[PDB]
């Protein structure tokens, strides 16, 4: 019975990172692209993004992913990889045990949306466990 | 600091000291940092209360501009020390070879071990020169028992 | 105790040449049924699964492809399905660390491989760099 989240990129999705719902249990919403916490408490955080490119552009490639809080805006968890015509593909992992309160809304963003691996969104994901 | 939570969990997320000259140091004083249940900040190392399955995990980033002369190499390990052995032992690792356009080096490090009471646990680098603080959430230790 | 089903195996340092996973090495385990099997993880339950690994590969220059994948035999289909595949190009000493990791569901008896092309590339130098291992969610 303890607050659960476990949400998706979805593939079809235009210049964006949006979360699907994986599961959703025991209070945890998903709204707005954000999990939404129904419950103070400690949380596992956690998120994997895939990131992949043809060749590098005329301009300086910096992929950023970001793990944030808004309480009823804070990066929690937050990495930048710099990968650079050869194929490239990078992945951005985070995940920590934060304390967070009711109504908390979770964000976990990226600055690229046009170079996710949108066929690999099933491993492109977002989640939380209550602990 | 004596913090308890409704499960009883062991768990702890320590984050870097941006100001700390020449080296990486824990804290736990900050906020979206924790103690909790048991588990101690003691001489930069964590130190585990009880027996049993923890995640273990540490994120560190590397940043430099250009490529140098010399050869970079960048290091991040986590450690184990147990009280009954007395010996030091690797339990994640990674080195990177990042090499005037700025270079960015994560480097996340996260497994499930089985660990005893009083254990401690260090997070290192080689190079805090090349540490990068410019947003929060970039540099941190922390354990969950399962 | 957590009942939950959980491992972390690692590459035999001394095994140079070869990517053998070991469970009796200190910070390595296998908890609540996982097995270690002809190099493999056996899952012993149904369910959600964190998957995931680390290799590191080291060279020194240029003379390469490094590929690292991970694989699913499932008691009714048993042959390799890929389930996480990297490659890397590399070309003074280089290293390239190589992670894979996704959430499957996962079936009971399912073995799980991970498999390099180069094991005459893998560093072997330090101990914790190379390992893989599933979290029953
Ligand atoms: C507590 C419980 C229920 O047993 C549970 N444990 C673990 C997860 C989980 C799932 C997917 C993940 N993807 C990542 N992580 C994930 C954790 C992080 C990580 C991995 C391994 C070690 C420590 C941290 C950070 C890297 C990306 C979910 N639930």
């Amino acid at each position: 019975d303890k607050p659960v989240a476990h949400v998706v990129a979805n593939p079809q999705a235009e210049g964006q990172l949006q979360w699907l719902n994986a599961l959703l249990a025991n209070g945890v919403e998903l709204r707005d692209n954000q999990l939404v916490v129904p419950s103070e408490g400690l949380y596992l955080i956690y998120s994997q993004v895939l990131f992949k490119g043809q060749g590098c552009p005329s301009t300086h490639v910096l992929l950023t992913h970001t793990i944030s809080r808004i309480a009823v805006k804070v990066n929690l968890l937050s990495a930048i990889k710099s990968p650079c015509a050869k194929p490239w593909y990078e992945p951005i992992y985070l995940g920590g045990v934060f304390q967070l309160e009711k109504g908390d809304r979770l964000s976990a963003e990226i600055n690229r949306p046009d170079y996710l691996d949108f066929a690999e969104s099933g491993q492109v994901y977002f989640g939380i466990i209550a602990l």
